């Protein structure tokens, strides 16, 4: 069996495919992968590499030639994989360049598995019009933005979400730090990977919770979600049972330990809450009317840009913010802080969505900040609009709002910064340790989910290729909903009056991070095992807890809190902890 | 006898003007080609032509230096050919270049035979300016813009027309492929090529239809057109009787088998339907306006583009679909999904034609697709406005449209997809067999009428050297009518009250496609042979048929079709058989 991979390869681009594909997991002796650029040969740098990897060959020429694609052989090839520009001088023109290449490599041989990179999700659609296509086969698109929009989104909900569901993505082994501090037990959490097994016989007929519990107790395997016979359910309730052979989704350390597990107020789906078409004027905020109301518990995305910038997709930021699986009073409003004329033109997406705001204006003006009242928010979104240098406003920006203050102190403000240049992590938190040359994964900010790059979902890439689930699962987890068609012919969305199968729906578990402090299961902390806790917390609420969000200190100052994914059953606890988790409805 | 081509001369052009000029032709050892360019000389790639071909000489130099004139001999050369570069930067800036050489070139010596290509319709005007062109004499002026439009407008009227009119000019030889498919009988048609010659003094006085029997039964020579004694006549009825020596136009495989056949409610002209200029937001059509109206038999011509682009010079386009030898009744109304910004600077040439519709819009949405009611056109036309790569779009558009489903099916749609590059060919119909090298003529997508690109006319330069006639047959033919003057002082047109001089005017016969299953002469098919059936659909009605539309298959699937010009006597029809033809008024 032996993979083709084309599209945008650079140096980089490769090292870090080749990395990702051959780790942790079962068996790599099974796939050679076949290289195909159309940039100069630089036989030398390509030389060295096949050394390294006995799997690995470079071919130069074009996937729109059907000399090139026979002599690479794609027609026997398992699978075949679009790596993009990711950072393109225009998106749009990019996505353009790449379906082509699918059209192409259909064209020649209609039978293959596909998986493609796509920048931006409008784009994504037009996939589905090639009709060799196939959405039901093997065929996946990862789309870049609407991933990054989500992961985003995630972590207001749940701060650290979108760092916690990063590292579990990328194939990463445990690095066993000696010294006692943080890195310590955020790299215990990083070396996990989210691996696919299906369930022993043993287990059919038992309730998940029930199943999830042993899983943990026997085998030290977190279970998150089970494959119905196809559908898939993220924590389903106590119901639910198993039928015959179930695929469950587990995160465990290593592949080989999963092994062990075998011994009209809604849209047309009713997933997302839907209202009236609302005209811009309506929304827009003056700095007065904005400063007269005092918004809490809400999100302040501040974007950077002007008429003639990429689109973002803001359409994907909010739509999880919009899922149903949480009450009209529960929804965080939104407020947009940048300039108008940018946003009009992307506003046509988010008519549809309630509680959405705009104050033009500009990030770094604390006028508009102090009027939106920043300090009261559950999440600060700070995005830069696509030379990637020209990104120092986004630090400029984070730095302005931590030295604020509002009389709560400017320093202790849920912020996000998305980073073009994993380089410039270094800046964000000043108390840091920095290298240039340091993984990003690795970064204080990073871990604390205070800063997020495009540049970590390139992971993605191989790991959906092994296994087609996992993107379904994660597309399904943090977007809120997804079916394609609906979506697809009109990229405005429909609203429909509820029926008794819609308001159904509603009954996808969130993600939600919790207190022990005020907690039920309070008394566990001050010293509990998270093992005692998490069964408690599970058996008598159905609640999934999978990572504790800790202060960065074990004397006290800071309020920066790092992320520790899936703790051992002895796992000592503290009051000051939080926990991530997936709740029912 | 030389002649002297000069303007863009490239290798590629060179080759191809080679190939065009010395085939099946009665004498091409009397012609000595003298080409002249100014660029680099590249003496090697040169001195190999020289080698092949004995008639062939290269001298660097300008159009524009009476030195190089001299030196070339222009003043002594029978004609000479300017050729221009189809696929240039700013077209407006190349007719502008190509204008000078004629001005140049009559003024070194102005009795000179001048074929010179034009990129658009509006600078063709200009060179009735020049004071020695003579539009009378042999100076004839091969418009790229307005040919290509109404070949394509051609196909709206017969699906096919397009290539089955552009394969009879291109001079290609037989080819007889041994094994039973559809390439086979294409071929066997492709192997035409047009001919002048005149009557034999036998048929004076007898009617056309007889004669063209005559021709056809005894002769096997089809012929379409005679030049009356000046204008000429493409199928006259049965009236029209032979003057002494007549020319007529055939189509026969070879040069030499033909010379056996010797032995206010309109316009100024009452060619075209006129309409009182309308402004053009009274034809603007909403998304809803337009969804409201089922329209069917409509031509839907969706442009890519923005204001800063090439203008395709739609005038040409729906110029043949506004002719007047066809009812109002009969007329094709016309939707554009563009941009308006792009669509209202090219308006002003068309307020005048009634039923026309702008749908503002992409072509790339299905909202403004169905909208439109694309599954019930009689032709789908998709053009890219003009750095060529960025045709990928065309492709999109095209595969989007196959893949939709109204509830009919996407695929079965007549689109005739506008190409840049022939290459690209490969990508629109996805079970053809693909390959960079072949010949666009060759392949599947061609072949149907689904596909057609500004490089098939390059053949015309060469042929209307040979035969004044062929070009005027052809503008003729494909724009509806042709006079100039009216058309030339001003670019916008004049309508007139008709007189029963001008209404006598709509007795030109037209281009249709007609069915043997509801047929008058039905029983024919099934069995029949199309020489029996030729000869009575002419006498019978004075319809001439000079082409099957056959379907790709002799088990049945695919709704495809592709073109067989001028079939045998001899040749077994089917019930699913189409024939082109023209009909009289
Ligand atoms: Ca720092
Ligand atoms: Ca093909």
């Amino acid at each position: 069996k032996h993979i083709v991979v084309c599209g945008h390869i650079t140096l980089e681009s490769v090292s870090n495919f080749l990395k990702d594909f051959l780790h942790k997991d079962r068996d790599d002796v099974n796939v050679e992968i076949v290289f195909l650029h159309n940039i100069s040969p630089n036989l030398e740098l390509e030389a060295l590499f096949k050394r390294h990897f006995t799997q690995v060959e470079f071919y130069q020429g074009s996937v729109l030639n059907p000399h090139d694609l026979a002599r690479v052989k794609i027609e026997s090839a398992d699978a075949c994989l679009i790596l993009a520009n990711k950072y393109c001088a225009d998106p749009d023109a990019e996505d353009a360049s790449n379906i082509m290449r699918v059209i192409s490599i259909k064209n020649y041989h209609p039978k293959i598995r596909i998986i493609t990179q796509m920048l931006q999700y409008h784009n994504k659609a037009h996939l589905l019009n090639i009709p060799s296509w196939n959405w039901k086969e093997g065929d996946d698109a990862i789309c870049l933005a609407e991933l990054k929009a989500g992961f985003i989104a995630q972590s207001c909900l749940a701060q650290g979400l979108s760092t916690m569901l990063a590292n579990l993505f990328s194939m990463r082994s445990y690095i066993k730090i000696e010294e006692d501090t943080w890195q310590k037990y955020y790299l215990e959490g990083v070396a996990n990977e989210m691996y696919t097994e299906y369930l022993s016989s043993a287990f059919v007929g038992l309730s998940f919770p029930t199943v999830c519990e042993l899983c943990y107790v026997k085998l030290k395997l977190l279970l998150i979600a089970i494959e119905y016979k196809k559908r898939i359910l993220i924590n389903p309730g106590n119901h639910v049972k198993m039928q015959e052979g179930t695929l469950g989704f587990f995160i465990a350390s290593d592949a080989k330990e999963v092994k062990r597990a075998f011994f009209k107020r809604y849209d047309s789906t009713g997933m997302f809450h839907w209202c009236p078409s609302k005209e811009i004027e309506k929304v827009i905020l003056t700095r007065s009317e904005a400063s007269m109301t005092v918004l809490s518990g809400h999100v302040v995305v501040c974007i950077f840009g002007d008429v003639t910038s990429a689109l973002v997709g803001l359409r994907n930021l909010v739509m999880p913010l919009r899922a149903s699986n949480f009450h009209y009073h529960e929804l965080k409003p939104i407020v947009f802080v940048g300039s108008l004329d940018y946003l009009r033109r992307e506003w046509e997406t988010l008519h549809n969505f309630p509680k959405v705001f705009i104050l033009p204006g500009t990030p770094l003006s604390r006028a508009d900040l102090r009027a939106v009242n920043i300090n009261l928010c559950d999440m600060c979104v700070i995005l830069s609009a696509n030379a990637s240098l020209q990104d120092k406003e986004c630090i400029l920006a984070s730095l302005n709002i931590k030295s604020m203050q509002f009389d709560t102190t400017g320093s202790n403000i849920p912020i996000i910064t998305e980073l073009v240049n994993d380089s410039n992590v270094q800046f964000l938190d000043q108390d840091d340790d920095d290298d240039p040359d340091t993984e990003l994964y690795l970064t204080q900010p990073f871990a604390c989910g205070t800063a997020f790059a495009v540049s970590v979902l390139d992971s993605l890439m191989s790991a959906t290729y092994f296994n087609d689930n996992i993107l379904t699962l994660i597309r399904t987890l943090v977007t809120g909903g997804a079916l394609e068609a609906l979506l697809a012919e009109e990229n405005a969305l429909r609203g429909g009056y509820s029926t008794p199968q819609t308001l159904a729906n509603r009954d996808r578990c969130r993600v939600a991070q919790l207190a022990l402090y005020d907690g039920p299961f309070a008394d566990l902390g001050d010293g509990g095992c998270y093992g005692d806790l998490f069964c408690k917390a599970l058996k008598t609420y159905n609640m999934l807890c999978f990572g504790i969000y800790r202060l960065r200190d074990a004397p006290s100052q800071c309020t920066k809190r790092y992320v520790i994914t899936n703790p051992p059953y002895e796992f000592e606890m503290v009051p000051t902890d939080l926990i991530f988790c997936l709740m029912q409805f």
